[PDB]
């Protein structure tokens, strides 16, 4: 009912909240402790915090015992994201009581784990898909692919639950264009950059936009998060 729902990110690499300037790494701004971001997200009010391991999501290491200090600090909903890519992973992950997590590069490296873990654990698990035109992306030591169209095609069938979706070329046609190939919610991440780019991806809630990570702009000051929270309905 018109309401989108606001998942400010917390980016976690080398023990630090950062700044991930486009589909990209080295490109960090620091923005201190993670942990600090997410307790200043939550008591200005969000619902949610989108959480993710960069160093995982990039294979320079990892940040899991961190992750999960952050999340248990949480009181809210919490979406985990970063390098998930196999059980002992997942499990960990779960095991931080979240609400949701991302896969991404697993979608396009093991489908077939993907389509287990979807069976196994419902819609505390999305996937994200990273879409440079028609074309797939993820970031494997291996530079993975897939079209946009067969991948949503299998995830849809595999009962997947909810879609992260990013442009790697708002990207409002994008976001209207996989609405259109999913009755499963759709998830906007990038590109707010002001409280125009919100009402704007808001107004595709009827076409299956349910939500919008927002990181950046909240770091930045672009606007509040209270500000956020009233533009969104």
């Amino acid at each position: 009912m018109s309401k989108l729902e606001l998942l400010p990110a917390v980016d976690v690499r080398d023990g630090q909240a950062v700044r991930l300037v486009h589909g990209e790494s080295g490109t960090e701004t620091s923005y201190g402790s993670p942990l600090e971001a997410a307790l200043a997200w939550q008591r200005s009010g969000a619902e949610w915090l989108h959480l993710v391991d960069l160093d995982a999501a990039f294979g320079t290491g990892d940040n899991r015992a961190l992750i999960a200090e952050v999340a248990q600090a949480m009181d809210i909903k919490v979406e985990l994201s970063g390098g998930i890519r196999d059980d002992d992973t997942l499990a960990a992950a779960l095991a931080t009581g979240c609400t949701r997590v991302n896969l991404g590069t697993a979608a396009l490296e093991t489908p077939e784990w993907v389509a287990k873990v979807i069976a196994e654990h419902g819609d505390k698990i999305a996937v994200g898909l990273d879409v440079r035109g028609t074309t797939l992306r993820g970031n494997g030591w291996t530079r993975d692919g897939g079209d946009l169209y067969e991948t949503l095609d299998r995830l849809n069938k595999e009962g997947c639950a909810r879609y992260v979706v990013t442009d790697i070329a708002p990207n409002l046609e994008l976001l209207k264009n996989v609405c259109a190939a999913t009755d499963r919610p759709v998830v906007a991440s990038g590109g707010v950059s002001s409280l125009d780019d919100l009402r704007a991806i808001a107004g595709l809630v009827p076409a299956g936009v349910e939500g919008a990570i927002v990181g950046k702009a909240l770091y930045a000051k672009a606007f509040t998060l209270e500000e956020a929270l009233e533009a969104t309905s």
